[PDB]
């Protein structure tokens, strides 16, 4: 009974499929998947699924007749998201991530207002909210949105986690699960240290940076769920096998569905104020600068697919 | 002819940056500002030893009650208040003096960290028109300076690298905003390895001063626009007919000397927007959080130097 890295790694971690592409989901099996603006973004303007796109366009164009077109873009736009999220979902036994426009990180009860939204549409197609989650960036405000969502039953998924700070208030406030980066931090460290090569496994920031959430989170029963993402190399996802979940992107999972070797399994202070969050993000320059830069990235890529829309309309 | 700072002079209220009092009375500034790591330096170069020692006994005796933690606190407010009374002796203006760095994200720690070093100054006969209370321009700061100009303590919101940042400084009515210059040049340097300073119709440092100015003007805020941080004075010409500049001792040397004719050139935002826009801006998104950092360094260093001095 030998097993590819996958499969021995779907034993001891949940694997997640970082991708819009629904056709390659099956391929790999995720449990599952993941959306971003970004990963929307590709989908929409790839050919591959070109009929999709066109196809919720024009039904949406045609059920909302009186819709200006400021808010005639805005519907289209979440059910766009919520379109490949579904095809998703048909794929896969487990949950599909979809996130709030970037552009409301700052504001907490815009952040919810967008997630029941998102939460709506998907129940207007006869999905329940429990295979859903709803993605929102680590910043304070997307943590109290979250916070307050988890108590109506809406799990969420707080991403552009780069610091152990947002992690533990993200564990304090409830969150289903928190997605740490790795290739990101990573990205900062041979850039700040001028490092040529990659670093070691035991030398790499991102790669260390999930380790010391995930037995932080051990350490303090937090039933939150991390989810190491963002990866450069296979070499990093390995690296964290029995991490509760990893969402990894097609082309690595076609990487690890090709290597036959056994797989190692390597994963077996106070209450944090708003003041004490924003202080600690401080202190962590690369925290300070990515998370920033994360929310800046998808926004560019939500107004292109503003842009897109519009030319369609 | 008159020398480029006697000229500057005319059309820009100059202010010294320096904790060194002594370099102040030769160039005649206006206003002075020290800020945390120009406190530090003036304490590691010891010239004013004797100021430092004189704070350190004078506190002890006034509070028996404080533990050693407590008591270091204490002094280290002392002594920014005795360099700005040292400093209030040769100007006739005001002078700038910095809140912890450590209490930034914190509207009411800084509030009274601010009330605190108000009320020495005034134990010490000196009235708060005088006295500029300097704080980081995080959304908290402001928030803070919102409340003290209330209450009638001027305020300096420093650490400002982006326009809608100054923009928010203005409408809580703060007395007055540093915008920074050169550490935003250092920004266009790095990003770029370039060698050379840009042309000056190309430093985004000096740029966003004048954005800021303009911005003022147009719409009238009354709040002055102080131009702070620079690698030449290259830069500080670049801006004369600012409100007002503040300049290193260095700096006021080269202009005293320089004679050429000097060009006069200058002639609402709720919390989740001011954090909008602030994302957007890379270079300020890490600028402001450096500052922070590097004033808080220096504070421990100063804080270290008392410690040892007790
Ligand atoms: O965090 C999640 C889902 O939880 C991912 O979709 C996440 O956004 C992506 O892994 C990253 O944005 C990819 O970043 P990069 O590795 O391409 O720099
Ligand atoms: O903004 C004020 C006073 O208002 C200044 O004291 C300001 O802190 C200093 O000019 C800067 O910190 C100097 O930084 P740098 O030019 O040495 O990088």
């Amino acid at each position: 009974m030998q097993k590819s890295v996958l499969e021995q790694l779907k034993q001891v971690t949940m694997v997640v499929a970082d991708t819009g592409d629904f056709e390659l989901i099956k391929k790999y099996k995720p449990v599952d998947a993941t959306t971003n603006p970004s990963l929307i973004l590709k989908a929409v303007k790839e050919q591959k699924y070109s009929n999709l796109v066109a196809e919720t366009i024009s039904k949406v164009k045609a059920n909302n007749p009186d819709l200006n077109s400021d808010d005639l873009v805005k519907e289209i736009a979440i059910e766009i998201l919520v379109s490949f999220g579904i095809k998703i979902l048909d794929v896969i036994e487990g949950k599909v991530s979809s996130e709030v426009d970037a552009r409301v990180s700052f504001n907490s009860a815009t952040t919810i207002d967008y997630a029941k939204r998102i939460i709506a549409r998907y129940e207007s197609n006869g999905i329940p909210k429990d295979r859903v989650l709803i993605m929102i960036a680590a910043t304070w405000e997307g943590i109290k949105a979250a916070k307050l969502l988890q108590k109506e039953g809406i799990n969420c998924n707080l991403t552009l986690i780069f610091d152990k700070a947002q992690a533990k208030a993200c564990a304090e406030a409830g969150v289903y699960l928190v997605s740490p980066f790795v290739g990101r931090i990573t990205d900062w460290q041979m850039q700040q240290n001028n490092l040529k090569t990659f670093p070691a496994i035991a030398d790499d920031d991102g790669v260390n940076s999930v380790k010391a959430i995930y037995k932080l989170y051990k350490s303090h029963g937090f039933k939150t769920i991390v989810m190491g993402a963002s990866f450069r190399n296979v070499e990093q996802v390995i690296a964290l096998a029995g991490c509760d979940a990893l969402t990894i992107s097609p082309v690595l999972l076609e990487e690890l569905k090709n290597r036959d070797e056994h797989l190692e399994v390597k994963l077996t202070s106070p209450q944090i104020s708003e003041a004490d969050f924003r202080w600690l993000m401080n202190e962590n320059a690369m925290a300070t600068h990515k998370l920033a830069e994360g929310i800046r990235l998808f926004t560019k890529d939500t107004i292109e697919l503003e842009n897109i829309i519009k030319q369609n309309l």
